[PDB]
């Protein structure tokens, strides 16, 4: 098809975030690139207001579940790139346990031969002292799985999960995600049986990045179809 087609090999990614966090202001602009071949992406994102204020991994899954990998006896069910290249508008209500929560609104298509994610992020409700605003989350990443299921009344999916995002303490802080996807075009798309992406993520620093940065790699697979 014609979005499958878009993602045979390499193809540049940009990033745009601009945030409202318990009313601090705060932008990011992120690049690299993505191979769905290999389901592996590379990204870099700065903060260009100063430093980041809340933790950068609970950003992560905000910064393009297009660049999954899906096997090919799953391919009648990656809603993701059949939306290409118009796109999908991606949203999320992200709930901090015992803190406040994100509510974000992503587009996610192509300008040209660039993939990019324009997104709002808009945070309330968030303890001032808490492991967010605070900055008490460890600077590190685990693996989750993204169930998937169709939203057929709105042509797109919803996804449930949890992140787990360790806290300083030796605790972990759980990140629920309630996601919604809905194509930006008005046409047929491939609407999924349930299965899940394997997510994976590591975190790291540019040592020669000045600014408030995090380097990000990520490996992300369809599973879950026997
Ligand atoms: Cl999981």
């Amino acid at each position: 098809s014609k979005g499958e087609e878009l993602f045979t090999g390499v193809v540049p990614i940009l990033v745009e975030l601009d945030g409202d966090v318990n009313g601090h202001k705060f932008s990011v602009s992120g690049e690299g690139e993505g191979d769905a071949t290999y389901g592996k992406l590379t990204l870099k994102f700065i903060c260009t207001t100063g430093k980041l204020p809340v933790p950068w991994p609970t950003l992560v899954t905000t910064f393009v579940q297009c660049f999954s990998r899906y096997p090919d006896h799953m391919k009648r069910h990656d809603f993701f790139k059949s939306a290409m290249p118009e796109g999908y508008v991606q949203e999320r209500t992200i709930s901090f346990k015992d803190d406040g929560n994100y509510k974000t609104r992503a587009e996610v298509k192509f300008e040209g031969d660039t993939l990019v994610n324009r997104i709002e992020l808009k945070g309330i409700d968030f303890k001032e002292d808490g492991n967010i605003l605070g900055h008490k989350l460890e600077y590190n990443y685990n693996s989750h799985n993204v169930y998937i299921t169709a939203d057929k009344q709105k042509n797109g999916i919803k996804a449930n999960f949890k992140i787990r995002h360790n806290i300083e303490d030796g605790s972990v802080q759980l990140a629920d995600h309630y996601q919604q996807n809905t194509p930006i075009g008005d046409g047929p798309v491939l609407l999924p049986d349930n299965h899940y992406l394997s997510h994976q993520s590591a975190l790291s620093k540019d040592p020669n990045e000045k600014r408030d940065h995090m380097v990000l790699l990520e490996f992300v697979t369809a599973a879950g179809i026997t």
